[PDB]
């Protein structure tokens, strides 16, 4: 009888659990079970099978194309929210933002001191940059960088990207990176625990999980330059055991009330606009998210509609990046 709300765990979940669900569902007097995953195709798996237990799914706006082309999505009400409280984009016919965070560069301050990596072009620089770096196993953020560690200016990326011969050129440059890559980190928690535990060098992972592992006691340091704004949010899965209950829990989590409390310890930016006025975050507070003005300006967003267009041909040539070892 639970509705069923799934993330990707660690730090994150926990954040959306403390200021999200737990308050939504209090309000509405249901009640709730949590899950965690890391990759849409699982939420496809349970389509394909005939059996789905998953009702809400905490998904990246841009696996949303893929995941609503493959029929996994339930389409949301007509006023889940007012989409004048998002940013431009966020909210689709299947999913409602709840955050922006940044898929950045971090470094081991061991290894490299205060002098390591701040830029793309830096990350796959073996050569001025001896080290072990750790990347993800998915590609949203990891083909893009290759674009950005071959000189292309940030908002240039989809533009490189657009034909044959840059997202060949974007594989080229992450297999002659591939020797160096001691892991293909798998959730924002190993990342964090990769982090804290000194086990790599450098690494591109998540805002949030790297400034949850330094203020842990890791001694790293990051920056935003050459970071990838991103965009996290919900979607219904198609078939959902309790779809009606998931709507209204869905409609009422999204509200600026719960949105506000977000960023409370965990490095996360609110998507609904209305919860900054409602908490009114430090400058010191601001300079950890994602979408402060100073931290966009050195970060280009990412582009659902290339993800659209090329996830399929991006997931096959980046599982062999990682497979040539
Ligand atoms: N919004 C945030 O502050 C969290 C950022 C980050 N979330 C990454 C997600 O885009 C990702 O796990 C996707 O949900 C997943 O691949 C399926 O779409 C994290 O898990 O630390
Ligand atoms: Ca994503
Ligand atoms: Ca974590």
């Amino acid at each position: 009888m639970d509705v069923v709300i799934a993330s990707s765990g660690g730090g994150w979940q926990e954040a959306q659990d403390k200021a999200l669900w737990a308050p939504a569902a209090k309000a509405l007097n249901i009640t709730y079970t949590q899950d965690t995953f890391q990759n849409w195709a699982e939420a496809r798996a349970q389509v394909e099978s005939g059996s789905v237990t998953w009702d809400i799914i905490q998904i990246g706006i841009a696996d949303e194309p893929q995941a609503k082309a493959a029929g996994v999505l339930e389409k949301l009400d007509p006023d889940i929210v007012n989409k004048a409280d998002f940013p431009p984009g966020s909210v689709t016919d299947s999913f409602v933002a709840n955050s922006n965070y940044s898929t950045l560069i971090a470094w081991n301050k061991k290894t490299y001191g205060d002098n390591g990596p701040k830029s793309m072009a830096d990350f796959f620089d073996v050569k001025k940059f001896p080290g072990k770096r750790a990347l993800w196993n998915q590609p949203i953020g990891m083909i893009e960088a290759a674009a950005l560690a071959l000189g292309t200016p940030r908002d240039k990326v989809y533009e490189f990207l657009s034909t044959e011969e840059g997202r060949k050129a974007a594989i080229a440059k992450l297999t002659e990176l591939a020797p160096s890559v001691s892991v293909w980190w798998e959730s924002g928690a190993q990342a964090a625990q990769l982090i804290k535990d000194g086990e790599v060098d450098m690494i591109i992972t998540w805002g949030g999980r790297v400034q949850g592992a330094i203020n842990d006691g890791a001694n790293f340091a990051y920056t935003f330059n050459d970071a990838q704004l991103g965009t996290d949010g919900y979607a219904i899965v198609k078939g959902a055991p309790h779809r009606d209950a998931a709507m209204r829990f869905l409609k009422e989590m999204s509200k600026a009330e719960y949105q506000k409390d977000l960023p409370n310890s965990f490095a996360t930016a609110p998507a609904n606009m209305k919860a900054y006025d409602l908490a009114k975050y430090t400058p010191e507070k601001m300079a950890t998210m994602a979408s402060a003005p100073e931290n966009v300006a050195v970060q280009y967003s990412v582009d659902p509609n290339f993800w659209a267009k090329h996830a399929k041909w991006a997931s096959e040539a980046y599982d062999n990046v990682r497979l040539s070892r």
